[PDB]
């Protein structure tokens, strides 16, 4: 997994974030790759590398593939390259905008497919959102960013108190109690789905995070997004059941979604 840093040539910078940059580059000359670099101090090298250690365990076509690491500062994680970058952004590009509901549903089923694998392997992602989905040059999607991912032996993960999460994507039980499960990711997927029909629009447009929390306590869910197919909205609804155990599996989601876009 470890390789010389001299085997890479960084070309374009793609993002920067609090914890480091993402680069488009070349490995051993002819291979296009993505390179994630760590900001010396944003977190320990091991903490950064923990993502790689995990990608070694979670390999699947529908999941971004780890290539190698450079374990001397600046630390690098080197991976498969996704030409179209982040799904939130791509959906807004001239290409993404012209995408038919049929293709969007296809992309949704691909994401559920990857999560089903993650589910099968007893992992949780905990950060499932459109930003963390990457699009290839053939418009296939792969899950990425397993920084918050966790192996769940006893059905549930209990977040370190003081941990802050994207309220609008996070399941209530996780927000209020800090308890995460795959059912908790299923909730995030529902929010992801809205993010797909609205071509990368923020969930709960115009609302504050506390506003959202209160509404969910009242039993409200997100208002029907504009131009959202009703059958898709109701599937979005399953993901949002009050009881985590009543939310469906990712394999059920895939199956239905595959049905939805086969029906168009
Ligand atoms: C050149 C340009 C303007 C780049 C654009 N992408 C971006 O701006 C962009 C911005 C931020 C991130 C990424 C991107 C692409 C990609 N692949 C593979 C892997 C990663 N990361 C990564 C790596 C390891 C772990 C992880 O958890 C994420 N990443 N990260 C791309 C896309 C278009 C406009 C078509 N093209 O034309
Ligand atoms: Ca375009």
């Amino acid at each position: 997994w470890e390789v010389p840093r001299e085997t890479l040539k960084l070309v374009e910078r793609l993002g920067a974030g609090q914890f480091g940059e993402v680069w488009m580059g070349y490995y051993n000359g002819h291979t296009k790759v993505a390179v994630k670099s760590l900001k010396q101090g944003s977190m320990s090298p091991d903490a950064f590398l923990a993502e790689a250690n995990l990608m070694k365990q979670l390999q699947h076509q529908r999941l971004v593939r780890l290539y190698a690491v450079v374990t001397q500062e600046p630390i690098y994680i080197i991976t498969e390259y996704m030409e179209n970058g982040s799904l939130v952004d791509f959906l807004k590009t001239p290409s993404g905008i012209k995408l038919t509901i049929n293709k969007l549903l296809d992309m949704a089923a691909q994401i559920a497919e990857g999560m089903a694998f993650i589910e099968e392997r007893n992992y949780i992602h905990r950060d499932l959102r459109a930003a963390n989905i990457l699009v290839s040059d053939t418009l296939s999607c792969k899950i990425a960013d397993f920084g918050l991912a966790r192996l769940i032996e006893d059905n549930e993960y209990t977040a370190r108190e003081g941990a802050k999460f994207p309220i609008k994507w996070t399941a209530p039980e996780a927000i209020n109690y800090g308890t995460f499960t795959i059912k908790s990711d299923v909730w995030s997927f529902g929010i992801l789905l809205t993010e797909i029909v609205t071509h990368g629009r923020i969930p709960y447009p115009g609302m504050t995070n506390p506003e959202v929390i209160q509404n969910l306590e009242r039993g409200y869910r997100m208002v029907r997004p504009d131009n959202c197919p009703e059958e898709l909205y109701q599937l979005m609804r399953l993901c949002w059941k009050e009881r985590p155990e009543d939310r469906p599996t990712f394999d059920y989601l895939r199956s239905v979604l595959e049905d939805f876009f086969t029906a168009t």
